[PDB]
């Protein structure tokens, strides 16, 4: 009944959860050749069209994708560049702190945009970095942050390139080999619209072999995972959510019908451009400027009202059948509405009309 | 539902477990945290204990990823483990300790062998360095019921943090773990409890617990604080959980209690066991262990000695007759395997010796 307005978990249709309704042997190859290695050829084709990439599938959050990637492709001398404008990025260098692997940090702040001379001047005053990791879209605000400029930089200087993709894969058009990208992290169920359960990492082949016995975890061995994948024919070492991985292959087929990543992309930024200015027209301001927007998650300021409430804000858009989302910014007064999902033009005109009825602080 | 899968988990789950994932959830909702999350946190505890001082945890991923959780978070920096492999999950818990650089003792008396209470207590008396013990309640490699009862008491009257791996038991088998002495028990979504896969559990003594803050070795397997964040934000999964997998597991609790809880399943697993041990044996297979060892989930057999036998053929003739079966999991041995859990009746077992003998070919 809700429509939720969040980054992912989100409305999925229904042929996506539907899908769910069928049990699989994890041991048997109508599960992982029928299912699994299909999953993994579609997901490489998604993130370049061109040769050399290929894809492991990770159980868990799409967090435990990223630490497996850092965990996996950072060896015992190397050391971390995290460009940190938002929790994903922070996450990220709380993850090395966490695997004893050195972190340089580029913190501009989390309404910030990090500026290439930061990146190019981390890389040319530190020459231990041997790593660089990037945030796409930064959902703490929605910021779209400018990940070409970056990669490039960090492979001129002949560093490995981890891309956090988690809220832009499958919604912002990206050849991942053509901006140089080594390990691709993203989500089951964020654009490309499946539901939650395994995330996965779309790597440079040469790249991921490098991988191979320098794990610090047994779950999250991201070569052992790919290894096992790659000769038992979609094998997942361990349990898999078999239900949710049948969801992503019918999300995958949903995305190929609406037109791929280039039709999706134009379908969330006309939402997401709709939205701003629907609540603009309401008298909300978006917290970033319009050029730092996403066209996938919006960070508005919380009106300044004396009885504005997010909770009874929230509550009474719940009422009408909208789930928005809290703010993720330590130092602003805000809230987000994402515009992903199951989510359409018509919806977001409901959604301009639900917030004015929301809105118990007006006449 | 084509297949009855006779395996021990991901196995065939109820129509009502699966509708239950045709719902999607928001992950910063209370609706979800507090009435879905909270519920199977409460629900878990006392189904593994009717004494007070023990808490639950839930994690994203694989039963594995809660295991290792388990290791990497209770075990300091000095500590040392002491586990029996009699199996794949004894061994897999010696791997997780070798990948976490844990000193870790293994007592191996072989995969169709119970540990020796002796030597134990032997490695226990001999070594004071051992501050952990680890043990597999049912090792499902085998389908052997290992004794956890004997071995707990030894662990605790030698001072020791005693983890039970309960993957395959707990919600099968009746056990208090509080009674047992057990400090960490981890278990499964889709196992005994006949929910999907996509997160694993632990049951901690909450005092056991407590002393894991700071100590883990992985942020997305941080035992306390994932149970932190889920302690103070009311059931809050510090990162996205598999919010259909877990609502189809409250689920999948509520059917335990209907079907007349752990002591109702346990008589049918039980019936289901002797039943299928009795049909396997009227048609000539043998079962790799005697009688006394049998746990009620799964049963490994000997290969047929005829020389036109192939486990595949075999498997591919069962199939066609809508069952399942597993493959063989024991170091030297050729063997196959036959769960008889899920949704697994007398009838069905009836129906799958009829399948069984319709499938030897090769007589
Ligand atoms: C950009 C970005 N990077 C990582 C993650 C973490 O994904 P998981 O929650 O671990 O699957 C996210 C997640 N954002 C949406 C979930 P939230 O609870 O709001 O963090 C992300 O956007
Ligand atoms: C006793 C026991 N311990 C751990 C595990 C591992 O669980 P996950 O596969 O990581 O969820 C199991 C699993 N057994 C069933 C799956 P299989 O592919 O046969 O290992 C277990 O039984
Ligand atoms: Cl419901």
């Amino acid at each position: 009944e809700y429509l939720l307005l969040t980054p992912g978990p989100l409305s999925t249709s229904e042929a996506v959860r539907e899908a769910m309704l069928k049990d699989w042997c994890t041991w048997d190859d109508e599960y992982n050749k029928d299912i699994v290695e299909v999953i993994r050829t579609k997901l490489v084709k998604l993130a370049t069209k061109h040769s050399g990439y290929t894809s492991v599938l990770m159980q868990g959050s799409g967090t435990a994708s990223v630490e497996a990637t850092i965990g996996s492709a950072i060896g015992k001398e190397g050391k971390l560049l995290v460009v940190d404008n938002g929790a994903y990025g922070a996450r990220i260098a709380q993850i090395a702190d966490y695997l004893n692997i050195p972190c340089h940090a580029v913190s501009p702040g989390e309404t910030s945009q990090p500026h290439l001379n930061e990146v190019e001047t981390a890389l040319a005053s530190d020459p231990a970095i041997t790593h660089v990791a990037i945030v796409h879209c930064e959902t703490t605000t929605g910021m779209l942050n400018p990940i070409e400029a970056f990669a490039s930089a960090a492979k001129a200087h002949g560093k490995v390139v981890i891309l956090d993709a988690m809220s832009s894969f499958g919604g912002i058009p990206i050849d991942i080999a053509e901006l140089g990208i080594d390990f691709m992290i993203s989500s089951a169920n964020m654009c490309i619209q499946g539901v939650p359960g395994f995330g996965f990492v779309i790597a440079k082949k040469t790249e991921l072999e490098k991988c191979q016995g320098q794990a610090r975890s047994l779950s999250l061995d991201l070569y052992d995972q790919w290894h096992c994948m790659e000769v038992n024919h979609g094998k997942w070492r361990f349990t898999s959510p078999t239900h949710t991985v049948r969801a992503f292959y019918q999300a995958l087929l949903e995305l190929e019908q609406e037109g791929g990543i280039e039709a999706r992309h134009n379908r969330y930024q006309t939402n997401q451009k709709t939205l701003v200015a629907g609540m603009r027209s309401l008298g909300f301001e978006p917290l970033l400027s319009d050029d730092l927007h996403s066209p996938i998650i919006t960070s508005f300021y919380s009106p300044t009202h004396s009885d504005y409430q997010f909770k009874a804000f929230y509550t009474r858009l719940k009422e009408q059948g909208f789930v928005i989302y809290p703010g993720k910014v330590s130092n602003a007064d805000c809230f987000r509405i994402g515009n992903i999902g199951e989510v359409y033009p018509a919806d977001i005109e409901r959604l301009i009309g639900a917030i004015e009825k929301a809105m118990y602080w007006q006449v």
